[PDB]
């Protein structure tokens, strides 16, 4: 059984990243500067700062992985505050809070959000002409 | 690494249970409703409206453990806000959301609060003679870095 | 790590995978988008082709189901460069025994850098997007090099 929610045309995406991939996020968020900069912007640990220092976005900032930062996306997602997903995760090293990683992108499967887990994903979401518009999307009925 | 942090004397307890195992939570529940009632409750899913039939214990609800319950009160843990954890999970049926299951008790040992997986830890945890009162935790020092 | 790069063709080639309470919103979507996806080359895992080509004109390759090791053949195809699009509508509210089948599919994916969905919206994104009937350049892992290293 399905439900609406609506998707505002001024999103509020969150940036996390693994250690090794923290790098390549960045080149992402510079690529797509002007794009990013009247939406509202949040990331896991240290993310944010290195998101401000190198180009003067404002980002708010959430506890790392480790410490509990991906359920505090996640429940965000899920009560309908995080409307977009960028999480570059590592597939080729091992982490231990692993169980928050797949708890995660399983909410974000579940409401139904954009959500990109690699570079040219998350291309084809910040550069689609549809990125600025309001969007009702289909979700499951709690009730 | 460590800090220190301290658990209020009135503790913001989280219930969470399985479907299978709903029934010996609320049992739990109404054999110590002289203690509970001291305290501030919180339950994943319809399991605050059963207690709250049943005992007229006040419950504040929030998500079913599929639709992101779990990480609601993981997120909490985190941030301080939640103090004790009395998770009746099932250990003999498979769930969709195991990975929302096992990061919940990675944060609840991360962050060092009380919490019972099982009926006989959830006993000995609430009939402890400090449970109404302040207790100082060892927890890690995150403002470091 | 050492990136290299390669060029996505113009006519992609997708692949098409759902679970089974998933399938119904995957038809949905393969209606939707019948005039585009007419333009690309079709594949799909079980009995999902079988609905597909019943409801709709399209063509596709048929591949073992999911349970039965389709997951594989389609991450064997990704990690060589023959799939170029992913969509993969997993049931996140329902246990699946090849979850790991599952997951290793997801894994493969994110390093080899296709657009991956797995929901609708994520799906609309990819499909309505100016570029995506156009060569797309991505960034890859360069193998010979990484293999170099280990040696």
């Amino acid at each position: 059984e399905l439900t609406t929610r609506t998707l505002p045309a001024r999103k509020h995406i969150a940036l996390v990243a693994h250690d090794h991939c923290k790098q390549m996020l960045i080149n992402w968020v510079k690529r797509h500067q002007p794009l990013l900069e009247q939406h509202a912007l949040s990331a896991t640990g240290t993310t944010g700062n290195l998101i401000e220092r190198e180009t003067g976005l404002n980002v708010n900032a959430m506890l790392s992985g480790p410490m509990g930062g991906d359920q505090q996306v996640g429940a965000q997602i899920s009560e309908g505050k995080i409307d977009v997903l960028i999480f570059f995760w590592d597939p080729l090293n091992a982490v231990p809070h692993d169980p928050d990683v797949k708890a995660l992108l399983r909410l974000a499967t579940v409401w139904n959000i954009p959500v990109a887990t690699n570079l040219v994903t998350a291309d084809f979401i910040i550069q689609s002409p549809q990125f600025n518009d309001p969007v009702e999307i289909l979700i499951p009925d709690y009730q």
